[PDB]
């Protein structure tokens, strides 16, 4: 169970594949987001599966229940390991998505909810009609996600321990915004996040921009 | 006469979708590619539609951090789509960044539209996600945020259309789904008269034995 999910945020297929060729699929999982999926589609995800990697399809679906569920079903058809949706889409939308994956069995993708994007501070939330403190809104949405029957949520390292306390050990926490010691004490390290309760670490640049990415991943894995 | 109908392509198989597109003309409608078909068939499907002469509304409702949402919108511009949308709930900065990344494309950029409150959300659903304001008021708040962020318009219901035009202007485009050809559900003529700039219609056309006739009846009623 590799804990690191490497973020692939390239605007060029050649560079992305050149990078993946340097990595052992038993040492990490990969994340394909809106940029690469909009540019290269499901064939890129298939290219990653052909290479032996498990993928986290980070498309944060957010639409009416019928549509969101069909998008999640499409992710299951692609055979991805994990897929996410916005908790702001509501309990009904999330429940419908979890229901449509039941026939896929034990191999279905893990279905994760997005609470409050890290880019949203109080002023940003007030702009979209949310008056609650961001931390309280995160708990509200994470709880809604668990109640809808989802597998976990994406959360920051700072939010991890509190979520794990309120929602339980089995509810999975996927955490981006991690940096190896060195390279700010305010940003948690992989070890600090895992200790806090993060189940998976989403790491991009520290690995993708490294001269020797296989070495950086080995160092991260060894530190855990 | 510029076509006002955008036909929703919500198929789970490519053969069926293309069999339909082969029987309608791009001078009579535009097409909408949503999360289902894009997740299943990707940008190559949009390219097939473009090769056939159709303009496409890429309905992926991007909602992410500003850097990512903007790179997704830029990707839509690279694909050459006519229109693309994002969630207004993503915030003013996310929306503004998405509009700013399109500047280098000049007039070839796609139209950028905001999604306000999904039709599936009534008061109970909104309260569940921490929104206590009346859905109608929340729609105006989000639509206003979208205009202030520099976007071209929003997706809205036929009922919301006239009020949005009154507050945001004739130049702020309104894309309206939930329309049915001819009493609570507005007809194409009723929605256009209210301010809708485009009408998103799926099943009445995609399930028809004679889609061209249905489109002509709709178009001739405007
Ligand atoms: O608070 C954060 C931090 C990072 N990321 C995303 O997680 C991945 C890893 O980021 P990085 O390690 O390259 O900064 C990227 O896709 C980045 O956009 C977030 O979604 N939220
Ligand atoms: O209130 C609505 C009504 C319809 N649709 C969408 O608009 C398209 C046309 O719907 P229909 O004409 O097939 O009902 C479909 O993609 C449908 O999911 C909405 O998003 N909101």
């Amino acid at each position: 169970d590799p804990k690191v999910i490497v973020a692939l945020d390239y605007d060029n297929l050649a560079d992305a594949l050149a990078f993946v060729d340097k990595i052992d699929p038993s040492t990490c999982r990969l994340k394909v987001g809106k940029e690469m999926f909009t540019l290269f589609g499901p064939d890129f995800v298939r290219e990653l599966h052909k290479r032996g990697f498990s993928v986290f399809l980070d498309l944060k679906f957010h639409d009416i229940p019928n549509t969101c569920s069909k998008a999640v079903k499409a992710a299951a058809e692609l055979g991805v390991w994990m897929v996410n949706v916005h908790a702001s889409g509501g309990e009904r939308m999330m429940a419908a998505s979890r229901e449509i994956l039941e026939p896929y069995g034990k191999e279905r993708p893990l279905l994760i909810g997005v609470t409050v994007l890290t880019s949203m501070e109080s002023a940003d939330l007030q702009g979209i009609g949310i008056l609650s403190a961001p931390q309280d809104h995160v708990l509200r949405l994470a709880t809604l996600t668990k109640n809808a029957g989802l597998d976990g949520v994406v959360c920051s390292a700072q939010e991890a321990s509190l979520l794990k306390q309120h929602l339980g050990r089995e509810f999975k926490l996927v955490t981006p915004g991690i940096r190896p010691a060195g390279s700010q004490r305010r940003i948690m390290t992989p070890a600090q996040a895992i200790a806090s309760g993060s189940d998976y670490l989403v790491i991009g640049r520290p690995i993708t921009q490294a001269a020797h990415p296989e070495v950086v991943l080995e160092e991260i894995n060894s530190s855990l």
